[PDB]
Order: structure tokens, then sequence, then C-alpha cells
């Protein structure tokens, strides 16, 4: 997370960390608890190639990575079939935990937005994760969970910005429809926050508007962060996660 | 190049090396001379964002990289407008040299295929360059130009193989129609060969069938090297390069 | 620490961690509290060249590095004047804290040995620290303080071992008289444990027999860990640290 | 070499490159031909630990490293028995080739100095090699042999400079008698140059005054390069090399 600060421990009770087996269970991506037994994340975090589930584990809300670990095994990795690369799209996936989690005020599910929700600009949204604090700059130990308020911008405004200083034809769409954008040169998600959640308080309730997907670098001029647009894939999600 | 051998001095007189400015004019991609003043390469080697021409140079056929440098300046970079990422497509670009090159037996242009040429699967073709000799395995000094005979494969077969061990739906195109594909687990192009040529001998004349584009690793199981089909973009090339 | 185990929270109340200013206060060496206002460490950790005090901090006993940080400024660095390199000798130094520390059962000084103590070869001693778990293998987060029982070995014997598989003449001393050694191919201290303590319990009292100094790799055959013999420099320490 | 330039092809016909087996025979140190069958280098290049001769080869004068390699096997590695680390001293060793090299105008031995030569300050000496052109930055390909004129300075003047900005006591000698120093903040040998020669034209003939041994960094303020003083080890050399 670029900009922002360490989040209070009472916030983002749905934030999760994905771990890959290695010299130690290292965090490679973020994710969110959308149901006691399911975790929503980015497809590029776990695919497009098939992974060995044994080498993967989930860590529920933690104020500091690795310090109070209670790794949870995974039984299924469901990746949207239209996915191949983040730039192309459909960068979304599901992880089914091996057991349901006991929810509480410190750890519970995030609410998904209704299919109608559009998240207009001037929309106070936040993004969180344990990713880099800048380009090629790791979150230093003790690895606190960070949060940052990011401005939502219209898809067409972002697509245009991405063509600035680029050879790509103006009519060749970069920021696609199943995508959503937010952030600026001071606030943005970065390597390590991927799969994590972008949430907005609407009508007094937190809804997950997006999933950290990609961007050209982090907080770079004319290159706002791109996120998978959750409302676009609700039907797919609900085909696995109970309503 | 993976699984190849050093190329004799008399072969591949069109192979060129692209240099970017830094502590020394370092090779970042390959290319091919298709006209005395034009170099054909891969768009991702120079795009999608616009580059400073002063930081770029072209080096004609060299038996060993860096040893006999005779860097040539570039006057114009033309990246196909439909390009954004190699996986999406249109990974082809043109480089216009400041001056036309004096052709000879050691250094001269390669012939472009005719719009109807259809390099069928099985046809022995060759790919060349100074790229890695294996995944994460750089080419050792003195950096000899390498070559390797790779078998071409039907577009649909390559696409199919890319779906094996992947979450991507079988109906979702991975190897697109503007791409060509060749190689196996023992022969393949690799990081550093990008923008380089894949040529085949047809009716006694060498034709460039492709441009090294992308691939999942190098010479990996069910992951043949993907190239930009030149026939697909002949009209775009002739909008600039004299026939 | 090689071949060790995480230390119980009630053990090694004198272990400290030295931090240097950068992206965060990173550990670079260990040390021991030998007096409320004094920390004993290795000269190569802070010398031979003079260092800016403002960029240095001390961290008292921590179960996990970076977790519960409460950094303490340093008022003075005293490096033995005879020190130039660890192989030459006199690898010992003193750190004076700006404020005296408030001891307790969880955080208190280690006892220095009397000038006659010898520490017989075979005397179970322990070495502690947050250094690597093996040659070129960092301690993985959450960075638990480690410990290992290492057997002390006679000075001549270690000097002898270092000659095995070496061109150095048998009469040329490698392990010198102001040094002590301990460990084997399974137990040793390693990069990051430097400046840390080597304690032995003599008649129900823990005495710091050594200071982690150097060695050829860690836990390598015939290359036992070398430490700065504390008894050898008691007079120098007492010229600064009160009784 | 720091602050020099490419050496003319006809100079330094005694320069040698030491190669270690690996993905390719890589250069790790320099050396000099002081006899048709012997190479003089630095002890720390091959010791203090005994090495497997097979993994070592020697390359004679070459304008560009790796370009025209004709690696010669080594039959014996003789390291001065008093050696353990460069700072301590006796940083000198001998390599006996498996066969005599045929000398010529382009490749011949360097002349060793008479036991009574002190090499006074001023008198021009040069140091050559394929090492870094500055701290932490390697010689760029095509790796040309570089040369540079370095001013020699009296041992005691350099010893004092090494004490500036350091804790080491003024009377604790750093630059030792069996050592010689040369260079400044703009001219010096660096990593990769070790074992190489420092030659001075005296009375119309080139004599090897020293061997690139060590230094605190390269071309750093008050830290001139240090070399093993050849005249000091003449008897030792002649114990193996004829006349
Ligand atoms: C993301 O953090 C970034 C988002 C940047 C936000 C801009 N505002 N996205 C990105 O880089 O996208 C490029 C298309 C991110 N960080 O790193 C990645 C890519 C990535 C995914 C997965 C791994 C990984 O190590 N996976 C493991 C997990 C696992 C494996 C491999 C094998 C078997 C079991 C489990 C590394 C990097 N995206
Ligand atoms: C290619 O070699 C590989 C091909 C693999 C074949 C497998 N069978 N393709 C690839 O990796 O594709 C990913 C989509 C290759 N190697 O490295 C790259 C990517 C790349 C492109 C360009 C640079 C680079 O340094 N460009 C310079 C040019 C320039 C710059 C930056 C600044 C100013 C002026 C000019 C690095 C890496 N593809
Ligand atoms: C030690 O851990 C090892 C011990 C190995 C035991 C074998 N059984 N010793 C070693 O490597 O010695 C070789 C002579 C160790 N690890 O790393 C070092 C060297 C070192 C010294 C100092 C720093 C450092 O970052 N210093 C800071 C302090 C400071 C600075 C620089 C600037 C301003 C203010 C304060 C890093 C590494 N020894
Ligand atoms: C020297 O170039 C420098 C000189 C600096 C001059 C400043 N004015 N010295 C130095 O860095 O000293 C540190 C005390 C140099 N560069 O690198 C080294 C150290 C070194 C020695 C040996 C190797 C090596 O790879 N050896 C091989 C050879 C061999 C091996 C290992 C195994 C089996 C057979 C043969 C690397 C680096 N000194």
């Amino acid at each position: 997370i670029v900009g922002g600060q360490e989040a209070p421990r009472s916030k983002w009770p749905w934030q999760v960390s994905l771990r890959v087996h290695g010299p130690y269970w290292m965090h490679f991506c973020g994710g969110s608890l959308i149901h006691p037994q399911w975790v929503l994340t980015a497809a590029h975090c776990v695919g497009p190639d098939v992974k060995d589930l044994a080498a993967l584990r989930v860590q529920l809300r933690e104020q500091h990575l690795y310090y109070q670990d209670q790794l949870l095994p995974v039984s299924r990795i469901i990746v949207h079939p239209q996915f191949y690369t983040a730039q192309i799209g459909a960068d979304i996936a599901l992880l089914e935990l091996e057991e349901p989690v006991k929810v509480s005020s410190h750890v519970h599910t995030v609410t998904l937005p209704p299919a109608s929700e559009t998240f207009p600009p001037g929309m106070p949204c936040w993004v969180t994760g344990w990713g880099d604090v800048d380009n090629d700059e790791r979150l230093p130990p003790p690895f606190p969970l960070k949060q940052v308020k990011v401005p939502i911008m219209e898809n067409h405004i972002c697509d245009a910005k991405y063509h600035l200083g680029a050879y790509t034809g103006d009519d060749v769409r970069i920021v696609r429809d199943d995508m959503l954008c937010a952030g600026n040169t001071r606030r943005d998600s970065c390597q390590g926050d991927s799969g994590g959640p972008l949430v907005c308080k609407v009508n007094g309730t937190w809804l997950q508007a997006g999933v950290v997907s990609w961007g050209e670098g982090c907080a770079q001029p004319n290159r706002p962060g791109i996120y998978t647009r959750v409302t676009y894939y609700l039907d797919w999600i609900h085909h696995y996660v109970p309503k």
C-alpha cells in the first residue's frame, strides 16, 4: 500500500493473507473473507496454471504478518475460466477453506455489492494489504496491515490516462469494462496487495467494489491502479458461494 | 536460445541486436533487417509506452555480442497501434534507421513471406538470437549468436496445449490467430531473443514466418514458444516499408 | 544460529539487538547487557571506521525481532584501539546507553567471568542470536531469538583444525590467544549473531565467556566458530564499565 | 581498474587472467607471467583453503576477456605459508602451469625487481586488470584490459591516512612493511584486479613492484590501494622459480 498508514486492529476484519510453502509460509497476495468458508482473490495470484493446493494456505486477519500465524488449509481453488492475464481481464478467483471460520467482530465476512451498485466518483473507498509501500520498496517488518483512501475515477477517464505517453491506439481499450480504477500518485495499492480488497462505505455499509488486480507500476502519473469490478462477476461467484 | 548451438558466421545475415543506453549499450532484444533502412522487431521490446530514440541503437549481425560493436542510430519507432501486451496480440513494431545499410553477403535483408504463404505444421524452421540458454540461465560470454531448428505447430494445437494444466476455459483463446507457434521441451527461444526472427526455407528462399513474442517459460512441457505471425501483418508493414 | 531452537521467553535476559538506520531500524549484530548503561559487542560490528551515533540504536531482549520494538539511543561507541579486523584480534567494543536500563527478571545483565576463569574444553555453553540458520540462509520471520548448546574446544585444537585443508603454515597462528572457539558441523553461530554472547553456567552462575566474532562460514567441517575471549579483555572493559 | 583507459594491445604482455570453472570459465583475479612456466598472483585469490586444481585455468594476455580464450591448466598452486588474510599480510602465491608457454613480443614475462629496490614516491608505476571500474560497478562487456597510472606513496604516509576517521590506535600498524601503497581518489585498482601486477619503469625496464592485494573500497578518500611488496618475498619466489 502506497500512502495511507497502519490500520487500527478493529478495521478490515475480512482482510486475509495468502501463503505459499517455502523456507517459511511467505505472503504473496491478499484476499478477503466473503463467506465463513470462502475467500475471494485475484486469479493471477493462483493461476492461470494449476497449483498444488498443499503448497497453499490462508491466514485470517492479522495486525502483523507472520507474528500470530494460524494457517488454514485450502480444499479448492476456483479460477474464473475467462482468465489468462490481468490486462486481459476476469482477474478473479475463489478459495474454499477446509473448514468454516468462526466469525467475530475481529474476523468476519465483507458484504458483496448488489448487481446494480456502480460506485460513482467522489466515492470514499479504501484498499488494504501488506504489499510494497512504493515501487520496488517492501513493507518493512514488523509488516503492519496498511490502509489507504483512494479516489474512484470513471473507467473512461482511466482508459484515456493510460493512453497518455503510449503508442496504443486511442480506440484500443486498455482499462476494460469488467475493471474499475482508483488511486493517484500518492495513494495506491502495489505488488503484494494483489487479490486484496477495495471497499467503499455505501449507505453506511461496507461493500467490496473491487479486487486489487494490476497497474503500470504504483502511484505513477497517468497510471491509476486497476481492480477487477466485483459487480461484473457476481453471477459467477454466487455459482459457488451461497447467498 | 534453448538447445541450440553457435551459428556459423555465414548464416543469419539479417539478425540484429537492439541496444538500450546505460553503463554500456546493452542488448535487450533481437530483430531483423527487412529493408536497408528498416528493422522488424516485437512491439513489447519498445512499447507500449513511448521511448526516447536517443537511448536506442541497432547493431547488425555480430558473431559475438559487444565485441565488434558498430552501433547505428534509429530515426523512428513504429509500434502497431493495436498493441498493449504480448498475450493480447499485435506484438510487432518497425524501426527506421537513420541511414540505409550497405548490403553484402555477411549482412543483408531477410525476405518477408507472401500474404498466402501458410507455413504448415512440421516445417523445419529456425529461430536465432543471443537470449538465455534456459529459464533464468543467461547466455555466457563471449555471447555467441545462437540458432536452433524448431518445429512449427498448428495454431489450434498450441492453443490446446496451453490449456493443459490451466484454469482457462478450453473455449477461451490463449494462442490467438495473429500468433504462430513453434518449439518443444528441448528447442525454443528465450528471454533476450524477443523481437528476433523465426525463418523457414521455402522454395529455396528464407522467409520470416514469425517474430519471437512470448511464452510460459522456455521449452516447458506443453508450453511451445509463441511468435507473432508475420503474414498477418504484411499490409501494416507495407504501409511503411517499401516493397 | 545454526542447529538451534527458539529460546524460551525467560532465557537470555541480557541478549540485545543492534539496529542501524535505513528504510527501518534493521538488526545487524547482537550484543549483551553487562551493566544497566553498557552493552558489550564486537568491534567489527561498529568499526574500525568511526560511525555516526545518530544512526545507531539498541533493542533489549525481544522474543521476535521488530515485533515489540522500544529502541534505545546510544551515547558512545568504544572500540578497542587494537582492533582492525576480526582475524587479527581485539574484536570487542562497548556501547554506552544514554539512559540506564531498569532491570527485571525478564531484562537484566549477564555476569562477566573472573580473570582466572578458563572454561574447560567440553563445558556446555550456549550462544544466542537472530543470525542466519545456516550459510547464506536468513532467519525467517517472525524472527525468533534462537539458541544452541555448543561445545567449547581448546584453543590449540581449533587453531589446528583451521589449518586442515589450508595452505597456512602449521606454526602460523590463525586462532589467536585472545580468541576462544566452540561448535561443530551441527551447532554454530552465524552472520547476524556477531557481537552476541557465548555464555556458560559456572557453579549455578551464567558467565559470558565469549563474543561472537568470526569463522569460515557456519558449522563447516574443521571450521569451529571463533569468539573474542572476554577474560582476555576484562581490564579494558573495567576501564569503562564500573564494577 | 578505476580511472584508467583501455590498454594498447602491445602493452602489459605479462598480464594474466585467472579462471574458475562454473557455467563458463569466469575471471576472478589477475596474475602475471614471471617465467615461461610460472604465474605470480595474490594468495587470497586462491587461498587460504586448498583448492581443486581442476577447477582452475589460466588465460594469457588477451585484449578482451572471454573473446579469444585458450585456457591453460595448472599443475601446482603454491601459497605463502604465512598467509591467511590480505590485511595480515604475505598476500602472494604461485601457479605452476602444466607446460611452458612460448613467449613472444605480445606475450612474455615481467621482470622482478632486485632485492634492494624501494620504489620511491612519484616515479610512475601502472596497475592493470579487468576488475571493476569503480565501487560495485563491473567492467562492461567486451571487457577490455584497462591500465592506469597510480602515484606511489611511502608506507608510513598511507598508514596514517588509514588511521584517519578510524578507531584503530595510531601505533597499531595497518599498512604493513611487506606491503606497498599507490593510487588516489581518481586512480586505483578494484575488485577483480587482485593478484594483478603493479609495474614501474625504472632505468628503462619494467619491474613488478607489487601485487594488487586489498583496500577499503576503491579510490576512496584517505584509503589508497594496498599491494603486496614483491621485493619482500623475492627469496620465497626463487625457492620455486628459476632464473
Ligand atoms: C499484485 O500485488 C499487483 C497489483 C498492483 C496494484 C497497482 N495499484 N499486480 C501485478 O503485479 O500484476 C501483474 C499482472 C501482484 N503482486 O504479485 C503479483 C503476481 C504474482 C502472483 C502469484 C505469485 C506466487 O508466488 N504464487 C505462488 C502461490 C502458489 C504457487 C505460486 C504454487 C503452488 C501453490 C501456491 C507471485 C506473483 N501480483
Ligand atoms: C523475450 O525474449 C521473451 C520471449 C520468450 C520466448 C519463449 N519461447 N518474451 C517475453 O518475455 O514476453 C513477456 C510478455 C523478452 N525478453 O524480455 C522481454 C521483455 C522486455 C522488453 C523490453 C525491455 C527493455 O529493456 N526495453 C528498453 C527499450 C528502450 C527502453 C527500455 C527505454 C528507452 C529506449 C528504449 C526489457 C524486457 N521480452
Ligand atoms: C557476524 O554475525 C559474523 C559471525 C559469524 C560467526 C561464525 N560462527 N562475523 C563475520 O562475518 O565476521 C567477518 C570478519 C557478522 N555479520 O555481519 C558482520 C559484519 C558487519 C558489520 C557491521 C554492519 C553494519 O551494518 N554496521 C552499521 C553500524 C552503524 C553503521 C553501519 C553506520 C552508522 C551507525 C552505526 C554489518 C555487517 N559480522
Ligand atoms: C581483488 O581484486 C581486491 C583488490 C582491491 C584493490 C583496491 N585498490 N581485493 C579484495 O577485494 O580483497 C578483500 C579482502 C579481489 N577481488 O575479489 C577478491 C577476493 C576473491 C578471491 C577468490 C575468488 C574466487 O572465486 N576463487 C575461486 C578460484 C578457485 C576456487 C574459488 C575454487 C577451486 C579452484 C579455484 C573470488 C573473490 N579479491
